[PDB]
């Protein structure tokens, strides 16, 4: 029993990181194979044009540096806001990896770096606004964000910068912003948000299997009727892939998803009346689906 | 900015975790150099008298997989309920590492095993009443607890099993229980909990850094006063102790540490008022001031 946001193991991530320093900027890197994979922020000088920054830099300007061992660049190129530093030595701990990017709603860890050295490992969600709510200090640019399969890593994110609001912006490892972002500083700032609907009932189908059973109630709702209240509170809308996927959860419960939906709707009116589920006095939105089947009985 | 659950990254632990089994009992044990570490339950069949149980079993009854590698046992010994497995063959990726004992109120990672295999890592308090609120299934015995300080592992806890409540009770690597609790099946119980004072006011302090004011207030309390009401809403009291730990967070924030607990007398007595602090509608208490200084501004 018990749940707990839970990240994945980092070992096979840690194995990877590097530290990249061009002029007084250093930074994390990411080495699989013979590539160190770093933000672009790393060429910038005291609204920069990256194709002129990058044109006047050479090889030996990098300096990259796994553990105490120098990695000599031998290539350099500019991908969206990455740079791809190509080396002369191939990582030995570069596990089986893809470069995915993730939808608003799935969860990832992040291994939050400085210096190239690993400091903390905790889950984030990405937010339906393309935020993260992290952690993060200046040095920690370069952070990556993945999930892992059967020894598989899937990297998903690279972590840039922080917003106004105090949230965390960044890429996906092919250098392409989540969301409408840019790497550099401008007035931009997080868009509205909204609460991940099938996450906060997949945590509710999570309280359930912990024994946690006091919101359920023998109502049932219609997909539609339960819309019009999620509108009414920032919620996103059900739609029946989300109900479909939920199937497995409401098949170990017992618990149709509309009857959940039902329980769903009267705390959003109601609120808890003083009571928790999960150790929570708010209805949590940051587990899928699939991290409640991962984690529990 | 930001502010979360951080597990320290279990690299350094992951490569010690391996399978053992005995008769039709698999669990977790722990390599470090040439000796195996795992829960004597691995010896228990269908009150066990374990001394007789283990003069009854032979090196070659203990199965120990380290990944697809078997190691073979060459002895064995019981240390309270930890069994030491010495094998032929010493981890090539033992970490420097000692194994402390933590106090009531201390964090700690937890990384999560089955068969042998990180499967998750987070972190836990030990609480007043020596239980921790984990994630734990049936396979997860043996799987440890640690904290790391400058790449040497400090191994504080080793998991045997779930109490009635769903909490989670295990030993020292010295294999002495945290708590009044046995390996084996009774009606033992999680005795009365209390809130870990000192680690709200941490919390509070990581509030402030992170820009989450709105609790503050312009009054000051006795230590005396505050602990009258620590008492009234099952508290731990605070100690001048707690109050010189808590100096570098006062230090930097420039609030005065019974400033704080004014703060904490008005959101017990009045609660919060539909707000919010660090994401959290209730007193948070598994941080301690170290892990707020390890992870804030
Ligand atoms: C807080 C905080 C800091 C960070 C990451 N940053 C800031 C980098 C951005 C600055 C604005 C323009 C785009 C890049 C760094 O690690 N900076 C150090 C390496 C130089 N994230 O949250
Ligand atoms: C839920 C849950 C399970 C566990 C850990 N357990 C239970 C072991 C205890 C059983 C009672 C007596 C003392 C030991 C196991 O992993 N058991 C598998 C290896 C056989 N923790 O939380």
């Amino acid at each position: 029993s018990g749940f707990r946001k839970m990240a994945f193991p980092s070992g096979k991530v840690e194995g990877c990181m590097v530290q990249v320093t061009c002029g007084t900027t250093t930074l994390n890197g990411l080495w699989l194979d013979d590539v160190v994979y770093c933000p672009r922020h790393v060429i910038c000088t005291s609204n920069p044009n990256y194709e002129d920054l990058l044109i006047r830099k050479s090889n030996h300007n990098f300096l990259v540096q796994a553990g105490n061992v120098q990695l000599r660049v031998i290539g350099h190129s500019m991908q969206n806001c990455v740079l791809k530093l190509k080396v002369d030595t191939a990582n030995p701990k570069t596990p089986k990896y893809k470069f995915v990017r993730i939808q608003p709603g799935q969860t990832f860890s992040v291994l939050a770096c400085y210096n190239g050295s690993p400091s903390g490992v905790y889950q984030c969600a990405m937010r339906p606004n393309f935020t993260i709510k992290g952690s993060f200090l200046n040095g920690s640019c370069g952070s990556v964000g993945f999930n892992i399969d059967y020894d598989c890593v899937s990297f998903c994110y690279m972590h840039h910068m922080e917003l106004p609001t105090g949230v965390h912006a960044g890429t996906d490892l092919e250098g392409n912003f989540y969301g409408p972002f840019v790497d550099r500083q401008t007035a931009q700032a997080a868009g509205t948000d909204t609460t991940i609907t099938v996450n906060v009932l997949a945590w509710l189908y999570a309280a359930v299997i912990n024994g946690d059973r006091w919101f359920l109630n023998r109502f049932t709702t219609t997909l539609n009727d339960f819309n019009l209240v999620a509108m009414k509170y920032n919620y996103e809308p059900l739609t029946q892939d989300h109900v479909d996927i939920l199937g497995p959860l409401s098949a170990q419960t017992g618990i149709a998803v509309l009857d959940m939906c039902a329980s769903l709707k009267e705390l959003l009116q109601n609120g808890m009346n003083g009571r928790t589920i999960l150790g929570s006095a708010l209805l949590e939105d940051e587990f899928t689906p699939f991290d409640v089947v991962r984690q529990c009985s």
